């Protein structure tokens, strides 16, 4: 910081820059109205340059490389000269690919050391040398920083030791298991930067552009058993987000809203959606227009942790990370991308129920919807949904009809039925009755009254691992859960 002629923090060996059709940003501070030349080297050979000042009345500087084919690996320079002298900076074994940013809450944090056959994931780096990774951290700060006041983890080629350096420390699970299945998919350099802190609620990186769009009230008395991470609005934000806006990414992937549990819940249906076209406005507009306007957004669906059977805070935040549609993408998140993790659960975590430890399937279920959405392939990434319903209350029965086929167990409590009768309205138990390759009965003969609501999985911790009771048959993805209202 007190190195006047520097690259910003995010520029360091063995990083990855983003490619083609985006221009790379790169940026620094240095010395008010010197000049700044950035080059780009293939050893000895150039290939490209960029010229600039320093500003001024600020002390940073920015060039926009032009687009580059993914590859590597490069050498990016840059020399500041002003009046006779001469300072020089370089990087190395720059490549370029897709860069992705992962955030959020502790099952972002949560490292590969920490994951089910840690040992042999942590082994299984070889093949995976361009996937460079990167952690942000955990500093909050009450104004927005322009660059990243600490770093854990700089750019490196991924390793036994870096995978898995601590508990909760980095590299993050399901980020390093996502941009590892890209990888497989895509053959091009991959970089991913960790930004994450347990116990944090989302007000803690939104700014203050997306809390004010929402209404979100003015912070109080925050803290409680389940917000145990800074809690004032903005602070992660402020240092662990913004300082990244300006470089130029592909996308990111985020799992968080455990602690919107009972914090701002009924607001999350906004304020999530709010946070991810902030933060696109945001990144678009920082990375002078390279990184997109739209930029693919991803995100896990809340796991499981075992509650007191009558808390359905869970089911909420679920419901409203999809803004209360029950799918992404949708009107109100377009671009977006779900990972459903509620079948995914674990009873013997060391890191409680609340940390399950299958980091794979999660990654996994978020590399499809990546695919779909991020790469325009034709994956399915998406679990099966009711598309309409058909009540047959003259003989008891509600037809579900999906818009996918379904593999469907018996379970005659996962399905409920809003029965409204003397005045009320309980949710009652609907068993299943029949079955056809799109179709699900349902029994609603315990109802006598009207029906005025159906749903699915609308519990905390509604099955066993990898049990719950509808998948699509062959894409292995789970049945999300859902409220539906009656006409
Ligand atoms: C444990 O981790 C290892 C390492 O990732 C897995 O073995 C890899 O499995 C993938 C399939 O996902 C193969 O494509 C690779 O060739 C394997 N790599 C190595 C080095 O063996 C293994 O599948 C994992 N097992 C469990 C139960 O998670
Ligand atoms: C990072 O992005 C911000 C915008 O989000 C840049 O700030 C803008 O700079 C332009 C050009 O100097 C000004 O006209 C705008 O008024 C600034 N906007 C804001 C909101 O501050 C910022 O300069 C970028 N960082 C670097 C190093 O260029
Ligand atoms: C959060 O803001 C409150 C109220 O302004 C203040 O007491 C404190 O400085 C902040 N807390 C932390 C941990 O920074
Ligand atoms: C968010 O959910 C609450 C609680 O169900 C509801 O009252 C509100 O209308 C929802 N808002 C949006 C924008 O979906």
């Amino acid at each position: 910081k007190l190195v006047g002629f520097r690259f910003a923090s995010y520029i360091n060996n063995y990083m990855v820059l983003q490619k083609e059709p985006a221009g790379a940003v790169i940026w620094g501070y240095g010395t008010s109205e010197a000049t700044v030349t950035v080059t780009l080297y293939r050893d000895q050979e150039t290939i490209m340059e960029k010229v600039t000042s320093v500003k001024a009345h600020s002390n940073s500087w920015m060039v926009v490389l032009d687009p580059m084919k993914p590859g590597g690996p490069y050498e990016v320079m840059a020399q500041q000269t002003f009046g006779k002298t001469n300072f020089t900076l370089r990087v190395h074994d720059v490549l370029f690919g897709d860069v992705w940013l992962c955030s959020g809450q502790a099952n972002m944090q949560m490292t590969v050391s920490q994951i089910f056959n840690a040992t042999r994931e942590l082994a299984n780096t070889a093949a995976y040398q361009s996937v460079r990774i990167f952690s942000v951290s955990l500093i909050q700060a009450e104004q927005e920083l322009e660059d990243l006041a600490k770093v854990d983890l700089q750019w490196a080629k991924p390793t036994t030791e870096n995978l898995g350096h601590g508990i909760f420390q980095y590299m993050s699970a399901v980020c390093w298991l996502f941009g590892r299945n890209l990888y497989d998919t895509l053959q091009y350099p991959i970089g991913l930067i960790s930004s994450s802190w347990g116990g944090t609620p989302i007000e803690a990186w939104s700014s203050e552009r997306s809390l004010k769009a929402c209404g979100v009230p003015t912070q109080g008395f925050t803290q409680s058993n389940s917000v145990t991470g800074p809690s004032n609005h903005s602070v992660l934000w402020n240092a662990m987000i913004h300082p990244l806006h300006n470089m130029t990414l592909k996308g990111v992937i985020w799992y968080q809203g455990e602690s919107n549990m009972n914090f701002n819940r009924d607001l999350y249906n906004c304020t999530f959606p709010a946070l991810i076209e902030d933060w696109r406005q945001t990144f678009h507009h920082g990375s002078q227009g390279q990184t997109e306007r739209f930029f693919p957004f991803g995100f896990v669906q809340l796991s499981s942790y075992l509650s007191a059977p009558s808390d359905d805070t869970f089911p909420q935040i679920r419901w409203h990370q999809t803004a209360d549609f029950g799918y992404v993408p949708n009107l109100r998140m377009p671009n977006t991308f779900m990972a459903v993790a509620m079948d995914l659960c674990d009873r013997k975590s060391p890191f409680g129920s609340i940390h399950p430890r299958d980091k794979q399937t999660v990654a996994y279920r978020l590399h499809l919807g990546a695919r779909a959405v991020a790469y325009g392939e034709k994956v399915i990434f998406q679990g099966p949904l009711p598309e309409k319903m058909e009540l047959l209350a003259d003989k008891g029965l509600l037809n579900l009809m999906y818009s996918q086929e379904i593999q469907v167990q018996r379970q005659d409590k996962i399905f409920e039925i809003s029965c409204c009768s003397d005045h009320q309205c309980k949710w009652l138990p609907a068993p299943m009755d029949a079955f056809s390759a799109q179709t699900l009965t349902l029994s609603t003969g315990s109802c006598h009254g009207t029906l005025a609501a159906v749903r699915y999985a609308w519990a905390t911790w509604p099955c066993e691992y990898k049990q719950c009771p509808i998948y699509h048959p062959s894409s292995t993805l789970p049945a999300p859960p859902f409220i539906a209202f009656m006409t």
